[PDB]
C-alpha cells in the first residue's frame, strides 16, 4: 500500500510527534524535506496545503494538515486510540494536556530574549506543579505499565517524547516522579521505539541556533 510520506522542515517542528507515532507503530514512511521557500511555494500553489501551512503527511490517498488530524488518523488505524469512546476521552484529555505543555517549550526558542527567562520559569512551575503531578497521579492510581486500558497507546508514545524533551531543559525536573521516570524506561525499551531512538532514525536532533537562524530569515517567522 501507499506509504505515507511526510512533508515538513528537516527539523523537528510541528512534524516530530508524528515521526515518534509512526516509528513507535512499525510503520514504514518516507520524507521529503522543505529546504527552500521555493519548496514551500510550490506545495502551497500546486494545491496540496489546505491552510498554506505543513506539516502535510500523504497517507491513505489524503494530502492531510493540521498535526491533530495527522495524529488521530494515525493513531486510530493503529488501533493506538483505546477500544471505545471513554478510553479516547481519557486519552485525548491526557494528549491534550501533553499538547499544551508541549506548545510552550516548542516555542521557547522564538521568545523574545527579555521574555525568555520569565518563559522559562513558568514552564518549569507547570511541570513540576501541574503537568508532571497529574500524570503521576494517573499512573500511581491503577499502578499499570500503560497510562490507558493496560495497552499501548499514544497517550503513552506522546508523554514519553514530552519526557525527553524535559529532559533537555532540566534532568532534574522529573526527578520526584518516579513512575513518570519507569514509564520512560519500558516505553524506551519496546522495539519499535528502541530502535527509533538509536542512532539513523528518522528522529530529530533539538533546534541549534546556527540551524534557527538560517530558516528564521528563508522561511520569514
Amino acid at each position: 500500500a501507499e506509504k505515507p510520506k511526510l512533508h515538513y522542515f528537516n527539523a523537528r517542528g510541528r512534524m516530530e510527534s508524528t515521526r515518534w507515532l509512526l516509528a513507535a507503530a512499525g510503520v514504514e514512511f518516507e520524507e521529503k524535506f522543505i529546504k527552500s521557500a521555493e519548496d514551500l511555494d510550490k506545495l502551497r500553489n500546486d494545491g496540496y496545503l489546505m491552510f498554506q501551512q505543513v506539516p502535510m503527511v500523504e497517507i491513505d490517498g489524503m494530502k492531510l494538515v493540521q498535526t491533530r488530524a495527522i495524529l488521530n488518523y494515525i493513531a486510530s488505524k493503529y488501533n493506538l486510540y483505546g477500544k471505545d469512546i471513554k478510553e479516547r476521552a481519557l486519552i485525548d484529555m491526557y494528549i491534550e494536556g501533553i499538547a499544551d505543555l508541549g506548545e510552550m517549550i516548542l516555542l521557547l526558542p522564538v521568545c523574545p530574549p527579555e521574555e525568555k527567562d520569565a518563559k522559562l520559569a513558568l514552564i518549569k512551575e507547570k511541570i513540576k506543579n501541574r503537568y508532571f503531578p497529574a500524570f503521576e497521579k494517573v499512573l500511581k492510581s491503577h499502578g499499570q505499565d500503560y497510562l490507558v486500558g493496560n495497552k499501548l497507546s499514544r497517550a503513552d508514545i506522546h508523554l514519553v517524547e514530552l519526557l525527553y524533551y524535559v529532559e533537555e531543559l532540566d534532568s532534574s525536573l522529573i526527578s520526584s516522579f518516579p513512575l513518570l521516570k519507569a514509564l520512560k524506561t519500558r516505553i524506551s525499551n519496546l522495539p519499535t521505539v528502541k530502535k527509533f531512538l538509536q542512532p539513523g532514525s528518522p528522529r530529530k536532533p533539538p533546534m541549534d541556533e546556527k540551524s534557527l537562524e538560517e530558516a528564521r530569515k528563508i522561511f520569514r517567522f
